[PDB]
């Protein structure tokens, strides 16, 4: 599972869009977003670079870039978005809803939070 | 007069369905606003029903693409329409506003207050 | 002419019974994972026949999200047969369109009725009970 | 074997019964799965008719309550069992899926795919 700089900028764009939706400051959730993204196999500083790059692209362009991925790559993008909002393995109703919406628009497969966690472990 | 093609109106209702279904619950208030205010895009009840059916045959990613390429004035009214769906008595709750914000972000729509959305729709 | 002692009855439902009714209706219509705005409108319009004011409907609907489907079943299952018949009639008219119900809809209505202990009826008998 | 009590096995067959009767058609292939899989809860083949008959003594709503109160591990096996009954070659049609989901919702059972149910049982 390789990804271009453009594709990684899209993926982090989706994570950013999702976590900003509720307007709240949530330190642990941002830290999951940043730590787990490294499982794609960049370093922390590269995650920070890519996140700042994402400010310069349209979220709608990110949608398009993601939606054209093969199913294997989409499975792990969905798994990554799923683990972000997990707390002790649980997500609440409003979090599942957001994960569900961005998944639908991106054409991503449906999964449980347990599957998303198990997916990010094998990566 | 503001006009929208059939594929654009299909994309719009796809977005509305995706939004109101996101939490896996039916809130009849939201489905009633969804179908009534959709008429303000210049269509009859019979066309609304057709388009709801039409939307099942498109991918939500296709709908995103169709909306995101729209001019700013039209995106303004799509954002507004999505806003009034989730609103009640001029108020939006947190969970619902989070969903409206996210879908707006993904579709390239302008941010607005709920007051603004309600007033925009009164002008169509 | 002899008139006749008068007998009055009123069909009554507790708040949690009403919440249960609407939770059963939601569960039935979500089963196939699709939303039909027409079925939802009949659902809310005909719910009023249960004896509530329009402005109470929204909060009862909101109360339904805080209860388990399994608890709504327990609450319906223990009703007397007259009230069960009315609940079954209600569920039966939600998915009917022009007094007809397709086989899949009929199956869903049959299954929920079985689980809640409601009487079996045709969609015609459903539609009449609700009209009076 | 996932362990259930006698009164639980009674509730489970009552739910499988309710589900397969919903459309008015009692398909031998489905009854075969209903039979073969229930054996994996520690019931001999000849005994499935006995449990089915024992289920006449309880109402469907009482079966619902016996299932709704079970722990999440027991629930998983109940949902998986109900899911495989109407499946064919690993697939389930849209109508069958709608029936499985309604009964799962009413019994407070977890959502799963037909593939999960198959592998849970296997
Ligand atoms: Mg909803
Ligand atoms: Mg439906
Ligand atoms: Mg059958």
């Amino acid at each position: 599972m390789t990804f271009s700089g453009q594709e990684l900028t899209a993926i982090i764009k989706m994570a950013k869009s999702m976590v900003m939706a509720d307007g709240k400051i949530k330190p642990a959730e941002i830290a999951v977003m940043t730590r787990e993204f490294m499982r794609f196999g960049i370093l922390q500083d590269q995650v920070d670079l890519l996140l700042k790059a994402s400010d310069s692209i349209e979220a709608s362009q990110a949608v398009a870039l993601i939606a054209r991925m093969d199913e294997e790559r989409k499975k792990y993008v969905a798994s990554y978005l799923g683990v972000i909002m997990a707390s002790d393995g649980d997500i609440d109703d409003n979090e599942l809803a957001l994960w569900t919406l961005i998944s639908t628009l991106c054409g991503l497969p449906t999964m449980t939070v347990m599957e998303a966690i198990n997916n990010m472990k094998n990566l």
